[PDB]
C-alpha cells in the first residue's frame, strides 16, 4: 500500500450539498492547497439515541445516492482516489463511542441484533456504492469503542460488506483503542483516529508500533488533525474545547504530527480532519477556531508534508 496523502471531505454535508457547485470548488481547493491524492468521504446516519435501533440514512441529514456518486465521480475525475466513510451520529448528541446495549437480550429490551439489523443495512447500501463507483477503501465503523467487543457481529457486517464491495475494508477505531479491536484479521487495513497529544506522540507511536507488528497489514491514521484553539494541541479530538483562537497552534501540532511519524514507515498515511463541503471564505480564515487549514499557516505545512514523499 502507498502512503495515504489523505483529507476528509463532506462532514457537514446534507441532503443537496453534492449537487452545487461550491461543492466541488472546495473539492479542488483541498486537493490544490494540500496536495491531497485521497479524499475520504465521511457521512453521518442518524439514530435517535445510542440506544436506539433504527439507523437513519435517508432523511434530509443526508446526500442522495445520485449527488454521492456525482461527488465521487468528480472526485476522481480530478485524480483522487476515494475512501468511502459511513458512520452514525445520535440526534441526542451523544458521542457514537457510546452506542451500547446490554450483552443479554430482555423482552423489552432494545439488542445488539436490531441495532446490528440496521447499521449492516445501512453499511450495505453504502457498499454496493463504493463498488459501483470503485473506491479504493471503504471503512465500515467509525470509532464505536463500546460496540467493539462485538467481534461475532462486527464480522458478520464485514462479510456483508463483502458480498457487495471487492476493494479494501478497514475499520476506524478511536484513540488509544488500536488493540481494544479483536477483528483486525477479517479487515485489509488497521486504522485509527490519531488525536494524540502533541507532547505524547513517541509512547503512544509506540504503542501503536507494537500492535500493528503482530498483524502484517498496513496501518493509516484515517482521523487526525487539530482545531486553531489555544488548548486544541493536547486534546485534539475535542470539536467543542473552549479555547481562544490559535492558528499557529494548529500549525504547531500538524509540524510535529508528521516529524513524528515521518520516522515510522508503519504509519501509512492520515485522513486528516477535516475540509468542509461549505467551505469558508478565506478572508474568514484567521477568525476561524475549527479543524479547517483552509487559509491557515497548517495548510502549508500539511501540502509541503505530502509533497515530501
Amino acid at each position: 500500500m502507498e502512503f495515504i496523502k489523505g483529507f476528509t471531505f463532506g462532514w457537514d454535508s446534507q441532503k443537496g450539498y453534492f449537487k452545487t457547485e461550491r461543492a466541488k470548488e472546495s473539492l479542488r481547493l483541498m486537493q490544490e492547497r494540500t496536495a491531497s491524492e485521497y479524499v475520504i468521504v465521511a457521512l453521518a446516519a442518524l439514530q435517535d439515541t445510542a440506544h436506539s435501533t433504527e439507523v437513519d440514512f435517508q432523511g434530509s441529514h443526508m446526500v442522495d445516492d445520485d449527488e454521492l456518486i456525482e461527488l465521487i465521480d468528480y472526485a476522481k475525475s480530478l485524480g483522487l482516489k476515494v475512501i468511502l466513510k459511513p458512520t452514525v451520529n445520535c440526534r441526542n448528541g451523544t458521542w457514537r463511542a457510546h452506542i451500547n446495549f446490554f450483552d443479554m437480550d430482555i423482552p423489552g429490551e432494545p439488542t445488539w441484533d436490531e441495532w446490528f439489523e440496521s447499521y449492516i443495512n445501512y453499511q450495505k447500501h453504502y457498499a454496493k456504492i463504493a463498488e459501483k463507483t470503485n473506491c479504493e477503501m471503504f471503512v465500515v465503523g467509525c470509532e464505536m469503542v463500546q460496540a467493539e467487543r462485538r467481534e461475532d457481529k462486527w464480522r458478520e457486517l464485514i462479510a456483508e460488506v463483502r458480498k457487495d464491495y471487492r476493494g479494501l475494508v478497514t475499520y476506524n477505531t478511536d484513540k488509544y483503542q488500536e488493540d481494544n479491536v479483536k477483528f483486525w484479521d477479517a479487515l485489509d487495513v488497521i486504522s485509527s483516529s490519531g488525536y494524540y497529544p502533541i507532547n505524547d506522540w513517541d509512547r503512544q507511536l509506540d504503542r501503536i508500533e507494537a500492535v500493528v507488528k503482530q498483524y502484517d497489514k498496513p496501518f493509516f491514521f484515517v482521523e487526525a488533525g487539530c482545531p486553531s484553539r489555544s488548548g486544541s494541541a493536547l486534546l485534539p479530538n475535542k470539536w467543542d474545547l473552549e479555547g481562544a483562537i490559535n492558528l499557529q497552534e494548529q500549525a504547531d501540532y500538524y509540524q510535529v504530527m508528521f516529524e513524528k511519524t515521518a520516522s515510522r514507515s508503519w504509519v501509512g498515511g492520515f485522513g486528516l480532519w477535516d475540509w468542509q463541503t461549505y467551505l469558508y471564505d478565506e478572508k474568514d480564515a484567521t477568525k476561524n477556531d475549527d479543524y479547517g487549514v483552509f487559509g491557515k499557516p497548517a495548510e502549508r505545512v500539511i501540502k509541503a508534508y505530502y509533497q515530501s514523499r
